[PDB]
């Protein structure tokens, strides 16, 4: 497919979100779904458009599978690639580290020459700090199934609609 979606998940939430994103884009013919646990860093090179999904764990940490491939990311040349991000988190329980993983990954990948697309508004959430915020906007879609599951569906539909324009679809 033209879009490669790479996600990591601990309790399956991020995978379900990934599956809904693939669905909103039009299915397997448009988006390839890849679990980062089964991938090599070089797999990210095959796509000009990428969607990176990662839940924040252990108070501001990357999900373990993303943690394991993190240092390998340097071997991939992201110059020219457009990358979008999404993450699952808990704003009430982890108010000072809400969606940190998404921010850690965005900082890393953009420093490697990629272009970040898919900025999201922070107003629909209540948290103190997040490494995923730059100039009052989230660098990607923030999902909270723990406290705002009723908003997930429309958040995905709205974000994908916005992303289609960026990806030339
Ligand atoms: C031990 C533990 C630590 C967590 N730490 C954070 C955190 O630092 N920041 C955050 O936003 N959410 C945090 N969460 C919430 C998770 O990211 C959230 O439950 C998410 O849905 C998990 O997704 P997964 O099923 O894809 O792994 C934590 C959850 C648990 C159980």
């Amino acid at each position: 497919a033209k879009i490669g979606l790479f996600y990591g998940t601990q309790t399956g939430v991020t995978q379900t979100i990934a599956e809904s994103i693939q669905q909103e884009f039009g299915g397997e013919s448009i988006v390839d779904l890849n679990d980062i646990a089964n991938a090599d860093a070089s797999d990210l090179n095959a796509y000009d458009y990428l969607i990176i999904g990662c839940p924040t764990w252990n108070v501001g940490e990357l999900q373990s599978d993303w943690e394991g491939i993190y240092d390998d990311l340097d071997s991939v040349n992201f110059q020219g690639k457009k990358v979008a991000y999404f993450g699952a988190g808990n704003q009430v329980g982890y108010s000072d580290n809400f969606q940190d993983a998404m921010g850690i990954l965005e900082e890393k990948i953009s420093s490697l020459g990629s272009q970040t697309v898919g900025y999201w508004p922070i107003e629909g959430y209540d948290f103190n700090e997040s490494k995923a915020v730059r100039n009052n906007q989230f660098v990607g879609l923030a999902i909270d199934e723990d406290n705002q599951p009723d908003l997930t569906k429309n958040r995905i539909k709205t974000w994908v609609s916005q992303l289609k324009s960026e990806f030339g679809l």
